[PDB]
């Protein structure tokens, strides 16, 4: 009947169709005390859909960033450093990257980093092989998966079984400078285990749009010379919000 | 005769004014595109980055770690661009230009370009559609060179190109410093014609005046292009041979 957008797609479809007198409510980026409702992102409801390319974006961006050290060149450069030794990097072609969690996101930038030459091996409890295998991702389990990757990317819910899914026991069994994205949730990749992984060079890099605490109280990943990140950007484009706006939109006619 | 590497190469080749000054040199052996050279040495290595410079222009990334590396959270600050459904100009579309287009495409990217010797129908083979110039520059979000650095490439972006560009057009050079007027492309990104620019390259290197890498909508590298263990690998191998 009555709604606000406590956050202008979404004014118009839901028009087409300070909360003491609404029925619903709309935001973007909650409280006990604060309580259909509606989240555009990823009866609650929200817009799965609107910010998967978007996101599989940004993650093809870091798995770059972590082969040739942009952010850090930039940062260098600025510094009026001309820095050619220090900043050597990795080729992506021929290398191998595995995908954890194969939804909207890991396909998305599964095909996109296929046309780097990057051979994709994935796992994921509910897509079958078949599915997996229409994208070029060869399914494997995750004790297989480690010992062959040149960089792993996350793409999965926030789950207890997904809490700590790159921890110190499955960075014992990755090659010596494996390169890590997380682009999903703060915590799938144990931030304890990072640092560890990082602090000996099992870990030659990692991006982190993401963290157990945002914006992260321990700067320990952020200030380490390895780790590039961002302030939670992979939802934060004018084409993914303009998407997500409606599609929270069009569910409440519905 | 024999042999002298001046320059940092990588152990394979060795295993396997200053021209006038030397009387036994016979043959200058050059590691990379830029007399023998390692043509298809460190294209991929050199695509790889231009696509990584695109990626970094599309979300501030490079400046996002260092906002974050500054004790600092803002999301507003930091809106980016989806790169689906968008146009890459890429001009000259040799082997570079090439690997670059199908890697982009990839991204459901509309790849545009021009390149002389190149006919429309060979480049309709690897997905580019070849235009002329003055058609191109109004349809860009996104433009990379990827051309020699000849008389008629010095300035091929200049004021004459950004006239007839969209507002905001985000410009990347992994190819040579000049080809892109760097007077031009400050003037540009001082009036917003140009949203930002990505550089690998400069006339001078390192460069003296520090403008355009100081400018806040501007990424840069020390002409990391060919910085790849393994570009430099067969490169050495691919000159050490010739
Ligand atoms: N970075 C951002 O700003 C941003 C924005 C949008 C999405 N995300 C995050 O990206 C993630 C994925 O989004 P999506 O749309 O691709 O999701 P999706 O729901 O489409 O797919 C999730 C997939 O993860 C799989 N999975 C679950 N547990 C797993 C496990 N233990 N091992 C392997 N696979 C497992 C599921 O089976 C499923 O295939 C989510 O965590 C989402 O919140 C982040
Ligand atoms: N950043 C780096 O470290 C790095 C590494 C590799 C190469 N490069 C440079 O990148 C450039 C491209 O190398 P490549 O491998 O593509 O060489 P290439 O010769 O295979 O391709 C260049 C193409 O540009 C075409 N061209 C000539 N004049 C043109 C014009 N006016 N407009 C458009 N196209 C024109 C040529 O005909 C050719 O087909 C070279 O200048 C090379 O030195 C830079």
């Amino acid at each position: 009947r009555k709604v606000l957008i406590s956050d202008p797609c979404c004014r118009k479809i839901l028009q087409d169709g300070e909360l003491q007198d609404c029925e619903g409510l709309i935001v973007r980026s909650v409280t006990a005390d604060v309580i259909v409702v509606g989240r555009a992102g990823t009866l609650v409801m929200n817009t799965p859909n609107g910010n998967s390319l978007s996101a599989a974006e940004l993650t093809c961006g870091m798995i770059m960033c972590l082969a040739r050290q942009i952010p850090q060149a930039t940062a260098s450069m600025k510094d009026g450093k001309w820095e050619r030794k220090k900043f050597m990097g990795t080729e992506l072609n021929g290398k191998t990257l595995g995908i954890l969690g194969l939804g909207r996101i890991g396909r998305e930038v599964a095909t996109r980093m296929q046309s780097f030459g990057m051979k994709t091996i994935g796992y994921d409890p509910i897509i079958s092989p078949e599915v997996s295998a229409s994208f070029g991702v060869q399914q494997l389990p995750l004790e297989e998966i480690w010992p062959l990757c040149d960089f792993i990317t996350v793409h999965t819910p926030l789950l207890p079984s997904t809490t700590g899914l790159l921890n110190d026991n499955t960075f014992a069994q990755c090659k010596k400078g494996v390169r890590v994205v997380n682009c999903a949730r703060g915590g799938i990749v144990d931030e304890g285990a990072l640092l560890r992984a990082l602090q000996s060079g099992q870990c030659a890099g990692a991006a982190l749009d993401v963290f157990t605490e945002e914006p992260p109280r321990d700067r320990a990943l952020v200030d380490h010379e390895n780790v590039i990140s961002c302030p939670h950007l992979g939802a934060s484009t004018k084409e993914a919000q303009s998407r997500c706006g409606e599609e929270i939109a069009v569910q409440f006619v519905d």
